[PDB]
């Protein structure tokens, strides 16, 4: 929700859920709490490739941490980290609380989902409205931070 | 390394066989579980890690490897797992064909084959057999 | 002798739990079974017996450690049957306590307290573990 | 007294905690150490004594309190040993599973846990936190 | 204001000695880390927020003080951040010399040092330790 | 070897040390460094009991130090020290240089052991045979006097 306090700004977990039979690719950012999700057509390293060359473009991701399903361990995904300077490593990290990360955030992606599923038509249009909602979400945390805000003051300090 | 291992799993009569396999040694464990499961699995290696200095541990992407709950032990235990005896698997698999008909049940024949294949003298002369070179290995280690 | 262990039965929250104690070392392997008999103690003790060199094997008159199942295991496992394993339940016992919250079943609460008990470095002024100790002396006795 | 501590050791995720109590003020003080040695023990128990004036430590006859090494180091602090919390422990584990999920090493977690167990506000009006507590017993003490 | 600390790193021996200094009472905790790190840094400015009030810690620009991962501890354990503590690491190494022989390992002579330092009554016509009026000053604060 | 100059003469420490497998008690009066000691069967608090009822009936014994072991801090120890008048204290006092009074003597009555082994057939005989050497040694500590003659001079001026 609010990242973890011991992670590297560099490292992401990335994991796929699913919902009214649609794929669902979800990233966050570990030491933020930061996400970004999106239905795919298929459960494809193609896909998966796509959705790692997107997010590499836009912030500096250093790891990143997914399970071992066809999809990551694909060529097409190995071949698109290498090209992006992004170390692939097998498997989520444990937790004993929320299991993995990107577990929990499967979860409260799904939970929100389920919130503003009736103002959409869509299940696409109430995915990135899920991820809005937690993105911009502050609590006591920080002053006032959401995951949003701090995912980019994160990097800002660090690229300083 | 003394410390790596190598688990999966097998099917014969219809049932499931876990196999672990010290790749320094040879040594093998093996057991009949009732499912493919991860809680099976998990359980399976805690055992064998409260024994051996089990301190990596390699396996395919089978769901029961790759599960939350087997990724839990490993976590308690201090394992690190890692995905990719395949020989092994065929060796017991013989071994147990040798002595199925020494037992009703598969889960005992299968116990009978792991002591045969880790107790029997190989090159005709004592002390190299998988339970005694994993005995040596382990102790040359500590 | 490095080929001698001790057997016995211990209870917790109803459930039997099937101990064997490695004499010479400290070193133990335990195990909640479903029921306290001979066939579930000869299961027990052919996989103890395929793993290290069991050799003579002492427990009390129990029901299930004097059964003609558990006496064609050790003919089997060239075992001989002979009629510090208490204290080690009691060690044991303790140990479960200071994990048993962490584990849902007693089940794998007894493995995590092996586990610990069998690693845990400590006694003869302090250095060893029991899983140490059990390596290197039956290692010894081979070389 | 204010000059008095409880130690102990506890376990959690494989790994031990030593978790020391002001019995006065119920504040607290743990840390994952790598191993539950009297060298760890004795090490901690020398950063805590240069930090509040400690007189007597309560533990059980665990080695680690029980050996030299922390023998040594009460002797030159000054500290009296006295042997014979269970429920600090308890709230320690109950606290750290609350913030668990916020780190990714137990190590980390144990410390957020401590900053929460001793600066949370009790009775719903502040001042009456473990961390303002001993700090005022002690200050009155001097 | 009693909420605020100075810390920085020294070295000894070839090792890294990260000091905290409680500028209003002269009291002080210092550690020898492993590496002069943000990951040693914010660890060990956690389990001190967790212990002392610490609302404002002043450091140099060194690179393991302006590391995201400390900027999230201070986050965290609500920490202002901004970029006596010199004068204090002499101080230190010097009583560390004193002691040194005394003990085995540089990282229990930085602690015997502290012991020494912050219940040694001097200063202001000789009265009262730096770990006396850091309690004082705080308890004080508090009523 | 030789006690401490500033300790009582109703002072004694007690601790176990092993050899070969057997478990002898050992009992040092810190005044002169006179030493009892004996295998016994087992390392439990009946045969510790034993032991200090026999040093009391011969010895003024006023207090005695033992580390925490259960044998030391079982109630039938407690209760054999109620009964003999002996105040028992837990943990032996620690000495810079030896570790403790009890611990020097348990090396150098192993030392000693060592050196005599050869000459007996069982430890037993080994073990009393090194406390005669350490007790009859005299070292010019005070005129020639050796533990043994230390300890009854101490007694003996204490009763005058
Ligand atoms: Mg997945
Ligand atoms: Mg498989
Ligand atoms: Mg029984
Ligand atoms: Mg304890
Ligand atoms: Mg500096
Ligand atoms: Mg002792």
């Amino acid at each position: 929700m609010h990242g973890q306090v011991d992670c590297s700004p560099g490292i992401w977990q990335l994991d796929c859920t699913h919902l009214e039979g649609k794929v669902i690719l979800v990233a966050v950012h570990v030491a933020s709490g930061y996400i970004e999700a999106e239905v795919i057509p298929a459960e494809t390293g193609q896909e998966t490739a796509y959705f790692l060359l997107k997010l590499a473009g836009r912030w500096p991701v250093k790891t990143v941490h997914t399970d071992n399903g066809s999809n990551f361990t694909s060529t097409t995904v190995k071949a698109a980290c290498w090209w992006a300077g992004i170390k692939q490593e097998f498997g989520i990290p444990y937790n004993p609380q929320s299991q993995g990360v990107i577990e929990s955030m499967n979860k409260e992606l799904k939970k929100i989902i389920g919130q503003v599923r009736d103002q959409a038509e869509h299940l696409k249009t109430a995915v990135q409205m899920a991820v809005f909602i937690h993105n911009h979400k502050r609590k006591g945390g920080i002053g006032g931070y959401s995951a949003g805000e701090r995912i980019v003051d994160i990097i800002a300090t660090d690229i300083q």
